[PDB]
């Protein structure tokens, strides 16, 4: 049940049960859900809690779109539109777009940068851009992603903050597409559905520098896979990234819907557990002030401390 | 002899001569000096260029004071005075000390955080605090540190911006000592001398989680050493840390005098060279807009990419 192909299992069971209650300290912006899936290169998979419950990727999708953009346009082209620096600000902060002239978004993990990324995906319309993104997604999890239309429609009507960012980006020429078209792509990718298993698989692929261990094929260029991991570590948890690097030490990416995708490169897992590295998928709807899963973050920290996963 | 004890050598020789000329694009504020030293666990060291030229550590000293503060006060006490988050701002920026209430310094690598760290070192006077710092320094490099008096006198006369930071920190109660006392400690630690060999040895110790490979003893608590490495990666190069993580990938710390201390933990090296890890010491007086050695950074990047040092 808890272990299959596609101590640790028991520990995860116990940890999920222990941390679940802390959800009362966070918000969803069912809060008590907590699930996790850990995947190894040989297909070995362990999970606990609400690991098979579907949720929208939200910001986790930013890692995929950034990778897709890099694969299509090449890293140099992407770098001319977005930098790779932490802002020290909230994920949806607009400040630097005006203060840091010319106004290039600081990184592709914050909303501003992710909007620029969405606008540079190949395609003449939102439909083509998304089809390209879905094709990349398909090579990763082996299936065309399903869009949670109810959530998309919900976010589409209340995305005032994101529209502000997009229009400011348009103003300063850091959008390679029309605003509404960009918003559509951005909100649609955020609405792609996933369970902890899917993001654990994407995590595993990145851990192995773009090589898909189950299909035995290089699906993401190594240099691009490496770049994604670096951005996850420095900006993946926004203005909480520093704390995560210091007290967890594993590249991770959150989504305000409560998901967290993390990964551990080979050997950086402690000789005993997951020596060959692993992909990690976590789900905990209750999020903190930074937008990161509260119970999911605590669970990850515990795993990293206990199994010595830190890459530092 | 480019290799001794306390292709790689030939490559470093070649790269130093190649990158040396780029100093014209930066400034010191000798400008063309470029040196490097790489130290391995077995005591084997390789060097090229101006590797044996004495220079002031400047900000590199911040890693040591941070470590000393953690060893003396314990991590919990330190974390109550300074955070571990990137600012997205210049190393000497004062902005967040006012904007982000109550005003805790974001991290110990930026000037503000380092000043707080200096104020919490054990002792009732600048001399007492420094004595302790020098004793820790001695256990690392095996000798009492020498202070560049001329440089200290110069810093002391023109440290207007740093005094501004110190007085603001005092204002918000994030300085556990008197301002002038703290400035003395800060400017003195910055004036401690070293060559690329000394900082490579410190980097080697950190790479091995606080274990001195040549003396065979734990000189820095493992958790403190790991914390320093995390801060180096996220904040060590200030608002260029994101770029370094993305295109170099090894924990690094700069000093405005042109030094760069970097490190590579075991296995996170390739298969060769330096499979067991190494400490890296670099010196390139010409610095960029971020306060980081221009040619030194280029040299570090070339090494990292060529030998695949990235920890991601």
């Amino acid at each position: 049940a808890m272990k299959e192909l596609i101590n640790p299992a028991l520990q995860l069971h116990d940890w999920v049960e222990y941390y679940r209650p802390f959800a009362a300290n966070g918000q969803s912006a069912n809060d008590s859900q907590l699930g996790i899936c850990v995947l190894e290169p040989d297909g070995t998979m362990i999970h606990a809690g609400d690991w098979n419950v579907s949720f929208t990727m939200q910001s986790i999708s930013k890692v995929i779109s950034f990778i897709a953009a890099c694969m299509s346009r090449g890293i140099p082209y992407v770098l001319d539109r977005v930098d790779v620096e932490p802002t020290g600000d909230a994920f949806n902060s607009i400040i630097r777009l005006e203060i840091n002239k010319p106004g290039k978004p600081f990184n592709p993990m914050i909303n501003a940068g992710a909007l620029t990324i969405a606008s540079i995906l190949p395609g003449e319309s939102a439909y083509e851009k998304l089809e390209f993104l879905y094709s990349v997604m398909e090579t990763l999890i082996g299936k065309r992603p399903r869009i949670h239309e109810e959530v998309f429609r919900s976010e589409w009507e209340t995305a005032h903050r994101n529209r502000a960012l997009a229009y400011y980006l348009k103003e300063t020429n850091f959008l390679e597409a029309e605003v509404e078209e960009t918003l559509e792509v951005y909100l649609k990718q955020c609405a792609m559905e996933s369970t902890t298993e899917d993001i654990a698989l994407i995590g595993l692929i990145l851990a192995h520098d773009g090589y898909h261990p189950i299909r035995h094929e290089q699906v993401i260029p190594k240099d691009v896979a490496k770049l994604a991991k670096a951005l996850m570590l420095t900006c993946g948890m926004y203005n909480a990234s520093g704390k995560y690097a210091a007290f967890v030490g594993v590249p991770a990416k959150s989504g305000v819907s409560g998901g967290i995708m993390a990964l551990v490169p080979p050997s950086a897992r402690r000789e005993q557990p997951f020596q060959s590295g692993c992909g990690i998928g976590i789900y905990g709807p209750a999020i903190d002030e930074y937008g990161n899963s509260l119970t999911g973050g605590m669970l990850l920290k515990h795993m990293a401390q206990e199994w010595e996963l830190s890459i530092f």
